[PDB]
């Protein structure tokens, strides 16, 4: 295999200090229930991309819940899944999400520079991204990488 490069839209820093994507998408658990960037203001926040076909994702489910046990916000970006078996992971699964964005098509991950999952943006309370975890995160990543940057969006 020669060399791929990831576009520029697709590295952690590339959405920093910009506003979250704007979009209008339907919510996992009900597509008549249209959510929008509107809904993900107000606190910061994570937004943690994920999918059923995921296998990472499933291994960060326990951390993403002991950060809502916490008080940490975190909104769900559903990326390019099946409705149904997302549906499912929301109820056999202790939902850590505020909001669960169905996000079909991708459409929205494309603008987020999204590649796979799991991917975690931190946002503040205006909705702006101020960094992004490519990757599974546990303790270490969230102490170590965002703990520190949350922190202060709270402050």
């Amino acid at each position: 295999r020669g060399s791929h490069m990831l576009d520029p839209s697709e590295l952690p820093s590339a959405l920093i200090g910009k506003p979250f994507p704007a979009f209008d998408l339907p919510s996992v658990q009900d597509p008549a229930r249209r959510l929008t960037e509107a809904d993900l203001k107000g606190k910061p926040a994570l937004v943690n991309v994920w999918g059923t076909w995921c296998p990472s994702c499933r291994v960060e489910h326990p951390e993403l819940t002991r950060l809502a046990e916490q008080g940490v916000v975190i909104y769900g970006i559903n990326y390019k899944d099946d409705n149904a078996a997302a549906i499912k992971w929301l109820n056999e699964l202790h939902n850590p999400y505020l909001l669960s964005i169905s996000d079909a098509d991708g459409t929205l991950g494309l603008d987020l520079g999204v590649y796979g999952a799991p991917e975690t943006y931190l946002i503040d309370k205006q909705g702006i991204i101020r960094h992004k975890i490519v990757g599974v995160v546990d303790q270490k990543v969230w102490r170590e990488q965002l703990a520190p940057l949350y922190q202060q969006l709270l402050d």
